[PDB]
């Protein structure tokens, strides 16, 4: 059968992410906006920001924002949830691509990555956050996830230039998501390391300290029994986190320059990226229309 | 190689499920429970509780549609998280479809949580269907040997067992009921759509046993006008969430068992759909006591 290369660009919003991939045999599949602000709910985007902002103002508790925030984090994932979905079957095993897909950020991004920031927020329970890993899709075959370095103050620059309507330039959840990024940068080298978090967790009381993993947020007083053990369910959620991670392919790309430049420095990534098989004759035409279709639909 | 038998017992509440299962599981067999603790402190305090007022406050107009949705969602994730969790960690060991080395007889299966509560709760205005959707979307990959036993039962009969079996924090809501019922009535008349060739996007302009009609599957409950694109028809990223709960769902090996019966007579009865089950391979022959400890710690933690 053919192949095929699929490229999630992923890190943290304002570091110039879609211009340089709209600067990029090759589909963009964009960032579901209209299914945010329209089809999935009304402004997903402003209800986030905003019910940070209660709670910053102390206008409502850390529990309402927390269901509001966890109700939120469905409608945004939601499309990224069906993709991977649909796409699943079609990928095959790991091999010029006959078709490269570039997605505008992968699925961790809502069911991992913004749950945790928020969480480091205070307005995601941790038991949330892991609800959502528990909840990954198997990692297929050829996943290859960029992820952005860019200086504080430049990426604050950055984030400053362009925001989603409904947004609020938060500092704090720069540095939060700012964060996790980072963690989970580490996680994935750990994991791959041969880095066991059972086997490290009681550290936390050639790679990285499970200190500087994501395995540390879970360090959460919510999470553990009255001995300060971690509950069973919870353990398990950090074997699928483990588990998901351990097989992506993460690949940095330095933001800090022009987009001419981060788009020279995207397409250099790629070779080094992992292809695949598909399933099917058919499945490259059914996958370009997938992503030309849900472009048109939810791109903005 | 040793064999595994998976069996899921399903459908509304308050028909005697979990007795059930119990007793037949004391009768190589290890049963895995509705996780309680987890519900009432563990995930968040008193998800129940917390569901049945929430209904309750909407219906008495005390809050509103958006905010029971909000919790309600909120709700949900917290329900479903142990079964999850579970079927992620199990599935690796799941293998090929071949007595059983081992009988796991789970209380529920992740798609009540996924689906038909959510699909009831959208019924009872208190959900949307675009989360109910979302949740779809997000039902994992369905595991050779998915064994569903679906309970029946009359409604009187069941009103009356109902206003019986209630749950800590739980309220006597009948249209819950009634709305509990229908949807898991849609879920055997979709099972069985599904694999007597039924498509629904070919049979979407129409909105044991014979193909049943779109119209009485779960299919028709996402014809609604927040789904639909000015030109009428469903906007592709439902058309899409479609797509997988047929998928899901294809594969599913559905059984259903009559609760309108005394405990050993379920039991019995149970017991007898039993044996034209499918069973399946373990991944590891190692796979089986580490399956029969996931099982049994489960029950021991969440267990209640
Ligand atoms: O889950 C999210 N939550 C969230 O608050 N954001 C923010 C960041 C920015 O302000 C705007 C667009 O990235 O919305 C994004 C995401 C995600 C988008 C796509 C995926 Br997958 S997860
Ligand atoms: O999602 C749910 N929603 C819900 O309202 N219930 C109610 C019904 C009854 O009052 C009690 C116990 O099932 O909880 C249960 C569940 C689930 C339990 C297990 C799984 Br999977 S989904």
């Amino acid at each position: 059968m053919p192949t095929l290369l699929r490229v999630y660009i992923d890190g943290p919003h304002g570091m110039g992410k879609t211009t340089t991939t709209q600067l990029l045999d090759i589909v963009y599949v964009p960032e579901p906006m209209t299914y945010w602000r329209v089809l999935g709910a009304s402004e997903t985007i402003a209800n986030i920001y905003t019910t940070q902002h209660r709670l910053d103002q102390g206008e409502i508790s850390a529990g309402d924002a927390a269901v509001v925030m966890t109700s939120a984090q469905i409608t945004m994932g939601m499309p990224y949830a069906v993709t991977d979905a649909v796409l699943a079957p079609h990928i095959g095993g790991e091999a010029p691509p006959a078709l490269t897909l570039i997605f505008d950020r992968h699925p961790i991004a809502a069911l991992l990555c913004y749950p945790a920031a928020r969480y480091l927020m205070g307005s995601m329970t941790p038991q949330a956050v892991l609800a959502f890993v528990a909840l990954i899709p198997p990692t297929l075959p050829g996943t290859n996830i960029v992820l952005g370095a860019l200086p504080e103050d430049r990426h604050i620059d950055r984030l400053a230039k362009r925001q989603r309507p409904g947004e609020r330039l938060d500092l704090a959840m720069l540095a939060a998501i700012r964060r996790v990024y980072g963690l989970l940068a580490n996680t994935v080298r750990y994991l791959q390391c041969g880095g066991s978090w059972r086997e490290d967790w009681g550290q936390l009381s050639p790679r990285p300290h499970i200190g500087d993993t994501l395995f540390t947020l879970f360090r959460a007083p919510e999470l553990l029994a009255p001995n300060g053990d971690l509950y069973n369910v919870f353990a398990w959620a950090l074997d699928v986190l483990a588990k998901r991670l351990r097989s992506m392919h993460v690949f940095i790309l330095d933001y800090d320059q022009s987009p001419a430049g981060c788009r020279d420095a995207l397409l250099q990534l790629t070779s080094g990226m992992v292809q695949t098989h598909v399933t099917t004759p058919g499945s490259i035409p059914t996958i370009c229309d997938l992503a030309r279709t849900f472009a048109r639909e939810m791109g903005e």
